[PDB]
């Protein structure tokens, strides 16, 4: 769809994930089941977003330099890109489950995994400007 709005939506989605990731890191080093649960609820809403519509062809950093960090490589590795997003969803579920179960150790560990899923995709698909 309209590059402007799709770029806006795409940026909103990832910024919210980044905020969520920051909040959860703070929670992990001084775990509290109540705080963990409010963060997991927020994450749960974010992951309910379908990102497919957010990456239409013609919106990479090559097409719109400076306007986005989405690498052209994404559109030639859609299956891989999709599998990496799926890994994030699965890791997110482990974090949420640990928050709901009030298990701090499981939360801390699930958090490491979630963080790894962000890096796995960023390493190949995000501009390291
Ligand atoms: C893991 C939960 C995760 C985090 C955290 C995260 C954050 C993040 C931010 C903050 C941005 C910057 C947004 C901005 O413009 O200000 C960003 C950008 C991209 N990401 Fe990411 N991201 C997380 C996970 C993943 C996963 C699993 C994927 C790929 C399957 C992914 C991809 C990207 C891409 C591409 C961008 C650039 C987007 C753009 O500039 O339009 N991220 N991410
Ligand atoms: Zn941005
Ligand atoms: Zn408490
Ligand atoms: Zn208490
Ligand atoms: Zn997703
Ligand atoms: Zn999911
Ligand atoms: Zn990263």
């Amino acid at each position: 769809a309209d590059t402007k709005e799709v770029l806006e939506a795409r940026e909103a989605y990832f910024k919210s994930l980044g905020g969520s990731m920051k909040a959860m890191t703070g929670v992990a080093k001084a775990f509290d089941a109540e705080a963990a649960k409010v963060e997991a609820a927020k994450l749960e809403k974010i992951l309910a977003t379908d990102v497919a519509p957010l990456f239409p062809a013609g919106t990479s950093s090559t097409d719109l330099p400076g306007q986005t960090e989405a690498k052209a490589a994404i559109w030639a590795n859609m299956d891989d890109f999709g599998a990496k997003g799926k890994a994030m969803h699965d890791a997110g579920g482990a974090v949420i489950a640990a928050a709901n179960a009030g298990d701090g150790a499981a939360f801390g560990a699930a958090l490491q995994k979630l963080g790894g899923t962000c890096k796995a995709c960023h390493d190949d698909y995000r501009e390291e400007d």
